[PDB]
């Protein structure tokens, strides 16, 4: 499916590039119409990045997310420094439908294990860069986290080719592809592959295509 996303710091939708990242461009202070209106084309899932949180999580935008959450009527993913368990009770409590997990907190498997016994595999998204960068490969990590139930990844970066080999490999895991969509013909290249979620933020910002079309692309 097709989830739109916002990158937020102290409020404002920005845009960056991440590495192994700097802000860009400001795009405004007003992220609720645009998560309205993205709903309304027909988005099912939509997708929130924390980066305040992210760098502290004493400044946690939790005011802006409930706000944000309440304002739409779809499941909503929030990342961005969730690297203790009161993280994501705290996402849990503002009405966030899935958290994903910083790449930081994957150093001590036993404390995310234990997230996935009490919250449930439904709540918890696990993100890779495909491994974390002490590596945690893909095997690695799959391994460790199906036996608790493993079923969402979030893959950030002609690609196409290893989405084919890794959905394959992994049927029981619903693969998240972020990053890499600058165009229409990017949607239509993960079409089938076997990407159940393509993640989409600054090609709509940006007005390169609106959600209406990217569904209609990746459902056609
Ligand atoms: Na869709
Ligand atoms: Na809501």
């Amino acid at each position: 499916m097709i989830i739109p996303a916002l990158d937020l710091i102290g409020g404002t939708v920005v845009r960056v590039v991440r590495l192994h990242y700097a802000r860009l461009r400001d795009y405004g202070n007003d992220p609720l119409p645009r998560l309205q209106d993205y709903a309304a084309q027909g988005a099912g899932v939509l997708h929130l990045v924390d980066l305040t949180g992210a760098k502290d999580p004493a400044k946690r935008q939790i005011p802006l997310i409930k706000t944000l959450v309440a304002g739409v009527n779809v499941p909503v993913q929030v990342g961005g420094g969730v690297r203790t368990e009161e993280d994501v009770a705290a996402l849990l409590k503002a009405g966030v439908a899935r958290v994903v997990i910083a790449s930081t907190a994957l150093k001590s498997p036993d404390v995310v294990k234990g997230w996935f016994e009490r919250f449930g595999a439904q709540a918890l998204v696990l993100a890779l860069d495909k491994q974390v960068a002490s590596g945690v490969s893909l095997e690695q990590l799959v391994e460790t986290y199906l036996p608790v139930g493993l079923k969402h990844v979030l893959c950030t970066d002609s690609n196409v080719s290893l989405y084919e080999e890794v959905c394959a490999r992994y049927p029981q895991i619903a693969f998240q592809s972020s990053g890499g969509i600058g165009d229409i013909d990017d949607i239509a290249a993960l079409r089938g592959t076997g990407v159940r979620g393509v993640i989409v933020g600054r090609a709509l910002l940006e007005g390169k295509f609106t959600v209406k079309e990217a569904i209609q692309c990746w459902q056609n």
